[PDB]
């Protein structure tokens, strides 16, 4: 259930929060049972120092929040 | 025996407080094992810095604290 | 033999220590194997800023001391 | 092995210290396998302002050192 | 799936965001469930203090990010 | 192998790092696989605060380094 | 195949980053597979303070990164 939102923001635009000041937002393209993800044309925010992906693995450990777009 | 009041707050509004400084109020729509929850019209409290979400997923691990509604 | 300190305390008005400056005390109404508790009737003081639960759901992995009510 | 100096310890006076800057002492009434303990007459020292509690349950994954008393 | 990212980058200059202000860029040449990696060819840049490396290894518990190479 | 060194220092007086700050040394009467150690007539070195122990038992998991004796 | 490396460094001189400030470099006498190691030779670098150990163990969960010798 909880886990159904993520599921449903496959290739939406999602927010996440980081363990310790850092942010990021992307598109989901892959996650698995762990809470790993693939993010997409990822922004990654530091605060603001800010960095941009192409393509980014996210280590599902360090996920504390996540939001998909408002759609 | 613990759990059911987790389980009880099924679309209530439950407090949640997590690790290091951060806060949520929200609808809770769905939780797990893991104390995964899913949080509808949610508002994160940083401390104060406030931030809403129309639907947030919260990862189990940083959860320290859910209080439901009084009443 | 140490849960049954817990268990014991069932009903009666508990003092808890958590991870980092913060404490709890309230009638223990529930407790499971990973010392999750819910308590009634709650204070919360970080150390001193004070917070009052009708009721509140304990993560065990954050519980450092418990202590029964005296006599 | 190692465990039968709790376990031989048993109704003596022990000396804990756990994370950060806390310290306990008190009469080991109770162990388990994860190292919970209670402590019964036990005094907490924080580092110096003490405490002092008839009856202690004390989380094992926060104890550092165990010291039996001098015969 | 999210793995895939890590799998496809072998052989490719990977970036890797680990714990606590270190990075990585270097050569992928093995990698592991856990996610322990080889980096070949290695730069380490603590933030800004830098270090070269022939061979790395890098423990898989402390690794936050990945990024393939662009393009 | 490694724990070799270990059980090759039963009855030598060990060096052993602990996490934050601490520092044993003593006479190493029993150990486990967790890494946990009983001392004997061990000195315990925060830092210079210094204490001294008849018996002491270290748990495992805050191991860090193990020295044995010279020669 | 990443721990190939540890392995091939059987007997060189291995630099050793541990978590919080903390460096080895010393000859790999022997490790297991929780990357426990035994370090001969051994000059720990807390930054400077330096100290040097005969022989040493390195507890596995520490170590960060493992580089070998160059060439």
């Amino acid at each position: 259930e909880p886990l159904d939102l993520v599921r449903l923001s496959l290739d939406e635009i999602v927010y996440v929060k980081l363990r310790g000041d850092r942010e990021l937002n992307g598109r989901l393209h892959a996650y698995d049972e762990h809470l790993n993800m693939v993010l997409g044309d990822a922004e990654e925010i530091v605060t603001t120092i800010r960095k941009h992906y192409e393509m980014l693995f996210v280590r599902g450990d360090s996920v504390i929040l996540i939001a998909p777009p408002r759609n």
